[PDB]
C-alpha cells in the first residue's frame, strides 16, 4: 500500500527541557508529512512510467524516491528511539555487543557525538549491523540517502538537520547532541539489535 | 572476523561472451580485493582513534569504511547473482512478485535498465525490498554507497562502473546491460526473495 | 595573507523585516566565521602534510578548504548581494542580459525561486556567468561547493540552507524566498557582471 | 551561441607511449561530444520550461546542466593543458609561483598525485586560483562538477574517470598519473596564471 505518518505515542512536549515541543511539531507535522508524501508521489510516477513506457526521467524520478522513502525510513525510526522515560544506558545482550564493540559505552558515545556534529551540511549519526560481516558500526549519513552500504539494518539514529536543533539550540549543535542521551529510548534500540541478529 | 575475499563458484572464462574472463579476474582479483582490504583498515583505525580518543579525522574514516564495505557488499552479491547456467526469466513467488509490483517480468526490466544506463558517473542498477512498505523497488545507486534508504535488502544488482565493461564494450554501455541478462542466476535472486519476506 | 570576516556595511537590523537582525547577527557572527576559520586551518594543514611528505589524509584536507573556502566565499557574496535600500528591478546592462537570457525577469525570478525551493538538504539558488559559452545561467548549489562547472564567475546568490531562514520562517522555505526579492542590492549585481564580461 | 566540440591541436597518436591513442579517439570523439550535446539539450530544455512556465522537473534540468556543462569546460581545458613537446618543468613566474605556495614543484606534484590517486569513484586533480585570497592551491573534484568553490580559475587538472587509462593501464592507475607529467604542455597553465592574475 501506500506509506503514511506513524503516531508519535508521546505528546509533543514530551522531551522538554532537552527537546521543545515546538520541534518535535514542526519536525512530526511539516518534515515527516512532506517526505511520506513524497514518497508515495515517487511511487505514483514510476508506475505511470511504467505505463506509458517513457523512462526518460528515471533520474529525477530514482533520486525522489530514495530521498522521501529514505527521510521517511530515517523519521519513523527516530520517533521509536527517543522516550520520555528513556535515558541511562542499554544493558543486556547490547549493552555487551556495544563495549565489545567500541571497547566502551562512553567510548561508543564519544565517536557517535564526534560522527553528528563533524557533518558538513545536513545528515545523521547511525548505529547499524553490518550482516555481511557481523559487526556493529556507527556511519555518518549525509543528507538521508547517503553514506553507508545497502543492507545494514538502522539501530539508533541521531538527526542532524538544521531543523532538529535550531529553534533551541541555535547554532550551538554540540549541546543539542548532548541533550539527546537523556531520551535514548534504549529499549527501543535493543529490540532492533536482537531482531536483527536472528 | 575479518572480511575476505570470496571465491567465485566459475571460472573466470566461463561467463564469455557476455562479460570476456579478462574482466572477471581484474574485476574480482584487482578492484574486489581493495575493498576488502580497505573495509579492514578503516575498521582498524576507528579501533586506533577509539584507544587514542583522538577523533579529530572522523569524517576520513566514517568516509572510507562505508565506500569500502559498500564496495565490498555489493561485489560479493554480483558474483552469485551471476551464472553460466542462468539467463531466461525468474520462476514461481519472485516471478509473480517482479509482475505484481512492475506489471511483467517486461516492463521490471525496461526500468532497471533505464536507471542502470543513465548514471552520471559511477554507479550501479539495484532491485531491493523495502521492509517498511513491503515493496520490490528498484533504486539507482551512485559509485558503491549513495542512493537509497537504509536497511532496503539487496537481491540484483548491475555493475555499472567502467571498470565492468569498458575493456570488452568500450563505451557502449547500453549493450552491456542488455548482454547482462543472458547471466543472471534467477535461482540466487529467486532466494534472496524468500529471506528478504521471511 | 589569512583569510578574515568581512564587516557588514548595515546594521543586523536594517532588512528588518524581511529578515531579522538576529538571524543575520548568527549567521554572520557564528556561521561565517567558522567557516573563515576552517579554510585558513585546511591551509595551515596541507602547508604541514606538505613539510612532513605525509598526504594520507589528502581526501580530507582537500575535503575541508573545498567545504570552508566554498562557504566563506558565498556568504561574503551574499552580505553583499544584500541591502536595507535593495529592491525593485535590475537596471541598465544587467537588466537586458537578463531579460534576453531568460525570456523576462519575471521568467528569470520563477526559474531561480522553483531552483532555490526545491534543493533536497542544504544548498543555495546562484546566478552566474559562464565564460566558455559568455552565457548567465542559474545553478542549483548542494551545500556549500557541489554542481556548477569550475570558473563560473557569481553574481547574485539565494542562501537556503535552513539556518538562514529557520527562527523566522520556519518550514515555510518559499515565504523567505519571496521576501528575499525586496532587499538583493542590484547595484552590487549589476558592477559584478560588469567586471565578469569586461 | 549553442557549445561546440573543440579540435585537438595534434593527432590522437601524438601522446604515445603515455597515452595511448585509442583513449584520445574515443575520449574526445564519443565521452566529450556526449557532454556537449547534454549540455546544448539542458540549456534547451530550461527554454522550454520558462516558456510553458513549468518547472516541475528543475531539479533535473539543473544537473544535467552542471553535470554536462561541467565535463564540457573540463575536457576543453584537458585537450589543451596536454601536448607532445611538453613535460619538463614549469618556468618563471608559475615556477616562483608555485614554489612559494607549495613549498617546491617537487612538493606541488606530490601533493597533486596524492590528490588525484585516491579519489573515491569518478573524478580529477585540479590546481586552481583563488581569487578571494588570491593563492594556487590544489583541489580533489568528483565527478566533473563537485567539491570546489564557485569562482576558482582552473589553471591544470588531470582527469582520474576510469575511462582516461582503464585500457592501457588497466587498474593500475597511479602509472598513469606518472606518465601524465611528461604530456603537460606548460606554456598552457603559465598563460591561464597570467591571465588569472591581472
Ligand atoms: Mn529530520
Ligand atoms: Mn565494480
Ligand atoms: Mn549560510
Ligand atoms: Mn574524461
Amino acid at each position: 500500500a501506500e506509506y503514511t505518518l506513524p503516531d508519535l505515542d508521546w505528546d509533543y512536549g514530551a522531551l522538554e527541557p532537552h527537546i521543545s515541543g515546538q520541534i518535535n511539531e514542526l519536525h512530526h507535522s511539516k518534515h515527516h508529512a512532506t517526505y511520506v508524501k513524497g514518497a508515495n508521489d515517487a511511487v505514483a510516477k514510476l508506475e505511470e512510467a511504467r505505463a506509458k513506457e517513457d523512462h526518460s526521467a528515471i533520474l529525477l524520478n530514482e533520486k525522489n524516491l530514495a530521498f522521501n522513502l529514505a527521510g521517511h525510513v530515517n523519521h519513523t525510526i527516530w520517533w521509536k528511539n527517543l522516550s520520555p522515560n528513556g535515558g541511562d544506558k542499554p544493558t543486556g545482550e547490547l549493552a555487551a555487543a556495544i563495549a565489545d564493540a567500541f571497547g566502551s559505552f562512553d567510548k561508543f558515545r564519544a565517536q557517535f557525538h564526534a560522527a553528528a556534529t563533524t557533518v558538513q551540511g545536513s545528515g545523521w549519526a547511525a548505529l547499524g549491523w553490518d550482516t555481511l560481516g557481523n559487526k556493529l558500526l556507527i556511519f555518518q549519513v549525509y543528507d538521508e540517502q547517503t553514506n553507508f552500504p545497502l543492507g545494514i539494518v538502522p539501530l539508533l539514529l541521531l538527526d542532524m538537520w538544521e531543523h532538529a536543533f535550531y529553534l533551541q539550540y541555535k547554532n550551538v549543535k554540540v549541546d543539542f547532541a548532548k541533550a539527546f542521551w537523556n531520551v535514548v529510548n534504549w529499549a527501543d534500540v535493543q529490540s532492533r539489535y536482537a531482531a536483527a541478529t536472528s
